């Protein structure tokens, strides 16, 4: 079985729009062929397997998206199944190309402490920035309203990518915090000899 794009996350600024693509039956049809012949674009991509649904966005030229998604199973793609290009479990992190078509978020280089989060409902949820890795919202969000957005985008405000949702501190049912993969810790695995 293989990862297939089911959508896109429009990203507008401040807004965004969820735009499906695939219904749960062409869904399962590229998953279970690994070949996908539509073209896709955007920065953030809605991604399912057989069995799970979640975000992807793309960074650097690679889709990057969550390994507790994806495990290491091969992309959807027009000449058929694409294989990862990283897998990184010690992480929750693996890439493939970028789809053709799709185009790459810029890294944050303005140190903004003023995050968000765009979720798989195209969500905007306000976070600030609290070390590497995490950022504490700013409204507390029952974990239901975050499930399904691993993989999707940390955001500036200036529109800059500054890291790749991983994991909620979440206690009780009840989201206080964001964990990502930092923009940088990317740039690193790309690196990695
Ligand atoms: C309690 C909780 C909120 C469920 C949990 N919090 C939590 O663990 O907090 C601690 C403390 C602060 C960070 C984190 O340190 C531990 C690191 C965990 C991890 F993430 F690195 C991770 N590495 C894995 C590597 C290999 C195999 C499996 C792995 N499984 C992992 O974590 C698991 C999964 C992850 C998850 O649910 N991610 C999200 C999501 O939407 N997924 S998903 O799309 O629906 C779906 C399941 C389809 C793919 C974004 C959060 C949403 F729901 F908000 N988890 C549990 C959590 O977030
Ligand atoms: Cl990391
Ligand atoms: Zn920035």
């Amino acid at each position: 079985g293989s990862v297939a794009i089911v959508g896109r996350i429009i990203l507008s600024g401040d807004t965004a729009y969820a735009q499906q693509t695939r219904g749960e039956e062409g869904a399962q049809e590229v998953s279970q062929t690994g070949r996908d012949k539509n073209e896709a674009e955007g920065e953030v991509q809605v991604l399912s397997t057989a069995t799970q649904t979640f975000l992807g966005t793309c960074i650097n030229g690679v889709m990057w998206t969550v390994f507790h998604g994806a495990g290491a199973k091969t992309l959807a793609g027009p000449k058929g199944p694409v294989v990862q290009m990283y897998t990184n479990v010690d992480k929750d992190l693996v890439g493939w190309p970028t789809p053709p078509g799709t185009r790459s978020l810029t890294p944050c280089t303005c140190g903004s402490a003023d995050l968000y989060l765009v979720t798989r409902h195209a969500d905007v949820v306000p976070a600030r920035r609290r070390g590497d890795t995490r950022a504490s919202l700013l409204s507390p969000r029952p974990i239901s309203y975050l499930k399904g957005s691993s993989g999707g985008p940390v955001m500036c405000p200036s529109g800059h990518v500054v890291g790749v949702f991983r994991a909620a501190v979440c206690t009780r049912g009840v989201a206080k915090a964001l964990d990502f993969i930092p923009v940088e810790n990317l740039e690193t695995t790309m690196r990695s000899p």
